[PDB]
């Protein structure tokens, strides 16, 4: 909560566990308290750009056509064309595998109601539905911004487990993408950071480490 305290968790919970054959992350996980979740309002679900990125940047994929797909074809990410939509919505395992492989969907926006019939039955129920941006857009500012991006979603339950970077980052890193974090919270309710119950570091395989 304040910087040393988490410096601190952060440097513990790296001692503590067991090094196996992999780069582990690091997860943050909080508690809150006096936050009725049955009230919706409630809830959070948000995007949080982490300063220094996730460890591994997310994959994006691009449904579009035109320049939007030469840009996203220029930056290097997965393009799924026009007439490809159709023949991904009737070859389900070929499109379970496309989202099992991406973290997010930027799509042209006129093209939403072709994706939504064909799609969205496997991309709507893993959260993974298209961000849709204009057909004559500049997607690199967007491109750059998601490939940073994780999603706190707290569903109705009272806490919150988050991606916030890995292993081969410093303990410095860490502690500064768990403050984008605790800052989405500060900004959502009222009495802000006042709601967090507990907060937690941790590596993959790695203990939980309380916060102080």
């Amino acid at each position: 909560m304040d910087r040393e305290a988490l410096l601190q968790a952060v440097k513990e919970a790296r001692e503590l566990a067991k090094p196996r054959n992999f780069t582990q992350s690091f997860e943050f996980i909080a508690t809150l308290k006096e936050i009725d979740m049955r009230k919706p309002e409630n809830r959070i679900k948000t995007e949080v750009v982490l300063p220094h990125g996730r460890g591994k940047e997310a994959k994006i994929a691009v449904i579009g056509t035109g320049d939007l797909a030469k840009q996203a074809e220029e930056l290097g990410l997965t393009v799924i064309r026009k007439e490809e939509i159709e023949e991904l919505g009737k070859n389900k395992r070929k499109l379970r595998k496309i989202a099992k492989a991406h973290d997010f969907f930027i799509a042209q926006a006129d093209l939403m109601p072709l994706i939504g019939r064909y799609m969205g039955v496997i991309l709507g129920p893993r959260g993974k539905m298209p961000k849709p941006v204009p057909a004559n857009a500049n997607i690199k500012p967007l491109v750059e911004r998601l490939k940073k991006t994780v999603v706190i979603n707290t569903r109705d339950k009272p806490y919150f487990q988050v991606l916030v970077g890995n292993e081969k980052m410093t303990d410095e890193q860490i502690v500064d993408n768990i403050e984008a974090v605790l800052n989405v919270v500060a900004k959502k309710y009222e009495k802000g950071l006042y709601h967090i119950k507990d907060a937690y570091v941790k590596l993959t395989m790695g203990p939980a480490v309380k916060v102080k």
